[PDB]
């Protein structure tokens, strides 16, 4: 063979690029799509377009525009710029509104600078924005704001936005406001961080800064004091008629009030009915309230007959958070994903005043998500097809006859596409299918009335052509058996793979609870280069604790992080050698984040299986990590709860066993999530026992080490180390 | 040759220890010596001893005593324990006092815990001590203490102790207390750091600390707000237990009060005469005031007729600060090292009320220090012997005839001993010589009356014969010519050095202003292992800006740090590489601190001479370093002064050029001196141009990376690096 391989320059410089089809549905019939930096509107039924916004229109705006969003009624567009990333989801920016009718910018009563979030009402053109930790509402883009809260206080009181931990762990989103479905009410959460301890780290900034600055974030580590939360609803329709419109509190149930708790879900049901879920600090008990506006009293009431209680015997509640409800039009019933009697996650259907739900799906497989609900159908993604827990397909269940279930995606192109996501139009008339593997991604448009394919949106044939002429790795997804249970693994295999030759193996690890590293997604990444150019088999493996294959497996690491998930990676490696195509002298392991911890635990296990390993931004001790995530899996680090296992599960306690391996440790200094602290303590421990290792810090990089230069630097650095570890003299 | 080499373990585990003989003169006739934990008193004339303190006297004391300090009159002993390091000289400790007459510990009115500094008066047994930034005085060990200052305040107001920058740079000590020669008066300085910005960094502590802490130190960076200082004198003979102490302030001369300035020297002349020097923040103007106590007034008066002005046109004043005066018995005249007209540092004789001084020494060589003064002789150390700048000998000059100069150490043992330091008895009747090279250290005792050599104190006999069984490297000290100027170098040469063989070379750099790395001192260090086990030549070179050779060379880097001193190392290496025994393909460079800065600048120079190098705790940008040190050499970083060269002289600007070399960058996270920031900015810059390098941070280590485990770990890592850099294909 004489075609070039997939090299590291190829990966780092993005020579081979995936084409996407990111559309935004503006109605049941139309979607927006960015083409040549023009923004086009598409008729779904026929596939014709017009230009919605010409690429010339903001030439003389004077600012690089970061993003855009159109009022639901089409009359205005919101423009975002001066974007500066905050955490994983949060950022600040400047904003302006362009009147789409008048074809004019709006210059009075403008959204202030340094605004933290902004949302259109779901209908019409109301705006809700958060500035200086307070909520404000405009009825019309050009009119003065109404202030909603007066309590905003930097790092202390958050109205309508999350604090660090609620952003990262609880909502995995920044905003904490929820418009009612026709824009009348605005629901919002308020977070109090007064007694939450601060993480403190240096930020060095450009070299022109003489003194480093101290970044200080309220961040509760395990067992520490948590933010408290309150919930409010204001009637925005009365702001123009009243001076200071009252924010009506809905208090948490008495069974949450008895101690530390969380607000873990907000979902509107109807115009006058909202639902909330709370979760005790011990994350095995949740309560859903369903609350109705009492018109004559102006107050919200949650009838105890409508409360629903979820609880767990074998582990925590939900995959990561208690699962969200989906309401039928009338708000009298709802669908929720919950773990059945066998431990598998399936769709359960509730009436709002009955506690017992009815299961509409079942089997040894799981529903991944509920994607849309019409009067006749519920659409959902699952891994049912062919018993492949790492597969994804779109299903449709007939509401009047549960035995009538159609796979809408399975057989469309079943050699090329086993992993789907979906985007439904506003009332589910159309759906876009997004196939992400095991062949090249494919984007298709479908009409829901007949379930027929309307046209191919993006098929990536341009790329396929280029890839024909490159020695690509292949991928093997399969299982092995242990104690009579299936555990999946995938392998990125060098081109011309030969079962008779002996290959070096790199074990790629994440292995956190409900993770999945063995799937059917097509990826171009570092592993691609390693299999293609360096002839390394890159393996991953879903051992105990992993997701989408049921509770028996997922909860097996309940309260016991740093055990089975760790042993099973080692076991995985023993089984690859046993396959006879793996050089037992050249087994490596590497992981980022949770994977950094597992890699490190495996390297300090004293197993003899691995020659070397790389840990990037690892957890090193569970007490250093955040309360919400750590406590969900570990409980509390108190003598009466689970301290023994917190202390027994640190990387540092294994320092002496790192004498047997070559170790590369890497961490960004401004990592606000897994604090440099945690690698500072691994390195100190290794020094203390006289172990030599390799280290790299990334100045002002966070958990993602995602900046362009640093991204390339870290994969270059790691490549040398892998090659060095494997080099044969 | 079947003998072992001096290995890396040998260096790190101190297999071969230099024996010393540290004594403390107590009179003109006797000294103390710590022998097998016992304290012995020696009579100098005869060499006989008695036991002063038996080691077992405190067997059941409670804690391990860190240090002892006997009152000058021999009645009491101060016991130091609970020693906790602060900066380079500062610490806190606890203290108890033992009465040698009553043979019992004092239990009444003990010195408080966390005492910052304590000192006996130079006669008798008074005590002055600092606690919570205030000065206290005990006339008797058991008597209640009088409080002298009430202004003391953490990180803000310092009485009788220094702030960070005065400790490190100005006094190079922590005390700011000066007893008068018979203990009547106590002179002290007060520092005010109110507007001095804080350096902040993380400290991680032991594993069990859940949240890292932020250390905050008042530290002025180049051009920032400096501390302000005041000077006071209190009569301790007139204290009341009923009235607050009265401190008489001596204000600085008007020509210092016009702007930012420093207090740089305090030296008592008599019982009632004290001298101070003040230095302008632009450190090329200093003035000495001489102030007499006015028995009528109770005030101290500094007659302008007694003011002494010192200035430099080519650089700064004094080697690092203006030199100390050595007064005669009556205090009417004094001796002081100042730069002569040829820019060589020589002894000048001053009358207290006359502007001009008289140089009593002269020549193209320099006086290192004045060590002792009698009515007949001044004893000094100089580098005159054989015009060797890196050698050190003891001389006496006859005060009535300056032509009568006698060398007291030159001829004692020329082959073994070319580097001396001395220690005189109280009245200069006896002196100790410490020879420390080029052969093994040798300690001897002498009498001044006829310069008889009484006896050998310690000759390092054991070690000598130990070393005979090891393949010890040799040291070569020589010079090269650059523009008709002699510049010196040293090479640590491997055993059995073979000039027809080609050796790899490591350039060991410091190169700071007034530095000296080519000398005759005998050292057992990293370079020793390198030459002996690894057969690497380790060279050091003293180029422009190096000290002890006149201001023509020392001042060449004035306002121009990171130029000639960097250029000169490259040229040295260049020249070394053209010698026949140097492998021009294997030349490395390393430095710590200022040498880390030079190493990095050299590596970024684009010279092509060096294949690899190591920088430990380097300065990277002069604006990050402290004011006193940096401004002395660079002036102010304003466009009206020397900003451009502050910006021309960064490691960061040279990042591109690292592309062609292998670089290891190492720094401790708790470095209060050269802040981690300096390396964080280096790392970021290399990341930004795409240059691979190696790195190592040391959690909670400071500038010395000196804790036993970190020490062994750093040298282990560096050894691995150098060996890898020097391996052939
Ligand atoms: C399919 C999916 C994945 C996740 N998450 C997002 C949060 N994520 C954690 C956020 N912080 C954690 C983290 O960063 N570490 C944990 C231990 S090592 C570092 C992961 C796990 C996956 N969510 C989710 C979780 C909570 C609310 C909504 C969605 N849903
Ligand atoms: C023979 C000698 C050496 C020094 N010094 C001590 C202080 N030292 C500086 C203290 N901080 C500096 C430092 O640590 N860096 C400077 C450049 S990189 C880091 C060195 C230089 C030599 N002194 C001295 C200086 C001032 C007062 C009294 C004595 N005398
Ligand atoms: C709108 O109403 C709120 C609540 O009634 C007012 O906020 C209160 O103001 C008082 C005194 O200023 C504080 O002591 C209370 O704690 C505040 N309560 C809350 C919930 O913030 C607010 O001032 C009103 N706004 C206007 C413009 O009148
Ligand atoms: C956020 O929480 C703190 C308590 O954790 C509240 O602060 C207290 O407020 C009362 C007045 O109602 C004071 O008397 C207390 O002394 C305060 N305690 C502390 C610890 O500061 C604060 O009001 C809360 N903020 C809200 C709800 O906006
Ligand atoms: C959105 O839903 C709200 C909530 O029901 C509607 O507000 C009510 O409108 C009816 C008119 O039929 C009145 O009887 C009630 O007094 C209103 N209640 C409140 C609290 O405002 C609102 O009309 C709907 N808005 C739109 C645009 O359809
Ligand atoms: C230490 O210095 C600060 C100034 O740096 C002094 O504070 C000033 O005090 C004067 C008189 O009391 C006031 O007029 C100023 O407003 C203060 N300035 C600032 C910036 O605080 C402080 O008093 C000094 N302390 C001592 C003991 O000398
Ligand atoms: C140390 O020297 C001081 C300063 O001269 C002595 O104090 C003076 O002593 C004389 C007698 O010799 C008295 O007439 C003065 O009134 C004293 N002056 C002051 C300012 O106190 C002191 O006696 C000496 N101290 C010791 C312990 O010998
Ligand atoms: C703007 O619009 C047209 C697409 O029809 C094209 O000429 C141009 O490439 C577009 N893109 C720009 C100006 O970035
Ligand atoms: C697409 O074509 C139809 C005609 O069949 C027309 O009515 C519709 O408005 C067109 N839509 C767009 C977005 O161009
Ligand atoms: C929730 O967890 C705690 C401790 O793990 C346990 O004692 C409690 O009974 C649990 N609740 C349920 C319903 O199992
Ligand atoms: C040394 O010897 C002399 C006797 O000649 C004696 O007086 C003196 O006290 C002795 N000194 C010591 C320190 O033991
Ligand atoms: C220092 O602390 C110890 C133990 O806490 C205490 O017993 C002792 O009295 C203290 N020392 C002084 C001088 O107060
Ligand atoms: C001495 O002065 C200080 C501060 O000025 C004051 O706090 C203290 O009360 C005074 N004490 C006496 C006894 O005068
Ligand atoms: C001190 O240095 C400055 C700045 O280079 C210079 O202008 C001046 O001549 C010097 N001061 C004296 C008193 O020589």
């Amino acid at each position: 063979d004489s075609r070039k391989t997939y090299t590291l320059t190829d990966y780092l410089k993005n020579t081979y690029r995936l084409k996407l089809y990111s559309l935004r549905w503006i109605s049941d019939h139309e979607y927006l799509y960015k083409q040549e930096n023009n923004i086009l509107v598409f008729n779904a039924e026929y596939g014709n377009s017009s230009v919605f916004l010409e690429n010339s229109t903001f030439d003389e705006f004077g600012h690089s525009i970061n993003d855009y969003s159109i009022s639901p009624d089409g009359q205005f567009i919101l423009l975002e710029y001066n974007y500066v990333k905050q955490w994983r989801h949060s950022y600040t920016a400047s904003y302006d509104i362009y009147d789409l009718n008048k074809r004019q910018l709006i210059t009075e009563e403008r959204i202030p600078n340094n605004t933290q979030w902004v949302t259109w009402s779901p209908v019409g053109h109301k705006l809700a924005y958060v500035w200086n930790n307070d909520i404000y509402v405009k009825i019309e883009p050009n009119l003065p704001s109404y202030r909603i809260t007066w309590t905003g206080k930097e790092d202390i009181i958050y109205n309508g936005i999350t604090d660090w931990v609620y952003e990262e762990e609880v909502f995995s989103a920044y905003s904490a406001l929820w418009w009612s479905p026709n824009g009348t009410f605005l629901a919002y959460a308020q977070f109090n961080d007064t007694e939450v301890p601060l993480i403190e780290y240096s930020f060095y900034s450009d070299e022109s800064l003489q003194y480093p600055k101290t970044v200080r974030v309220p961040y509760p580590k395990a067992g520490a004091v948590n933010p408290t939360v309150k919930f409010f609803v204001v009637n925005t329709d009365s702001l123009s008629s009243v001076t200071n419109a009252t924010s009506i509190q809905i208090t948490a149930p008495a069974s949450m009030l008895i101690g530390d708790h969380y607000l873990c879900d907000v979902t509107w049901a109807t115009q006058e009915r909202i639902s909330l879920q709370w979760l005790r600090r011990i994350q095995n008990y949740s309560v859903m309230d369903i609350c109705d506006y009492d018109e004559s009293s102006g107050r919200w009431n949650c009838l105890v007959a409508r409360q629903h209680i979820e609880m767990s015997t074998t582990g925590w509640v939900g995959r990561f958070r208690p699962s969200e409800p989906h309401f039928t039009l009338d708000g009298n019933s709802f669908y929720k994903i919950i773990s059945n009697e066998e431990g598998y996650r399936h769709i359960c259907y509730f009436q709002i005043d009955k506690k017992d739900c009815t299961f509409i799906t079942k089997g040894t497989w799981e529903v991944i998500g509920i994607e849309a609900l019409t009067s006749d159908y519920l659409y959902y993604i699952s891994n049912e097809y062919k018993g492949m827990p790492g597969g994804r397909n779109l299903y449709k269940i007939q509401l009047s006859d549960y035995t009538k279930v159609t796979c809408l995606s399975c057989e469309l192109n079943p050699e090329r596409c086993q992993y789907y996501s979906v985007s439904f139009s506003k009332e589910a008339k159309y759906y876009q299918l997004r196939c992400s593997g095991p062949g090249l991604p494919l984007y298709t448009l479908h009409s829901s009335v007949n379930d027929k394919g309307l046209r191919v949106l993006e098929d990536n044939s341009a790329l396929d052509k280029m890839l024909q002429n490159v020695q690509m790795p292949s991928k093997k997804l399969d299982f092995i058996i242990l104690n009579e249970t299936k555990f999946w693994y995938q392998m990125i295999l060098p081109p011309h793979f030969d079962k008779s030759k002996k290959y070096p193996l790199l074990l790629d690890v994440y292995a956190g609870p409900c993770s999945q590293k063995a799937d059917t997604v097509f990826r171009l990444n570092w592993a691609t280069y390693l299999a293609s150019t360096e002839n390394i088999i890159v393996a991953s493996f879903d051992g105990r604790g992993s997701g989408y294959q049921g509770d028996k497996i997922m909860h097996a690491i309940n309260r016991r992080l740093g055990t089975f998930e760790v042993e099973d990676q080692i076991e995985a490696a023993r089984q690859f050698s046993k396959m006879g195509f793996v050089d037992n002298k050249r087994i490596a392991i590497w992981g980022w984040s949770y994977g950094g911890y597992v890699t490190s635990m495996v390297l300090g296990s004293g197993s003899g299986v691995f020659k070397c390993g790389i840990a990037v931004a690892p957890v090193s001790r569970w007490e250093y990590y955040d309360s919400v995530y750590t406590e969900r899996y570990m409980g509390l680090p108190t003598p009466e709860d689970n301290l023994d296992h917190y202390r027994n599960s640190t990387v540092m306690s294994r320092a002496e066993n790192f004498k047997q391996v070559e170790y590369l440790l890497i961490h960004g200094t401004a990592d606000d999530n897994v604090h440099f602290q945690q690698s500072a303590q691994i390195s100190k421990a290794l020094v203390d026992v006289g172990v030599d290792f390799q280290a790299m810090w990334y100045t002002d990089e966070d958990h993602g080490i995602a900046s362009s230069t640093a991204h390339q630097h870290i994969y270059t650095h790691m490549s040398h180390f892998i090659k060095q570890c494997f080099s044969l003299p």
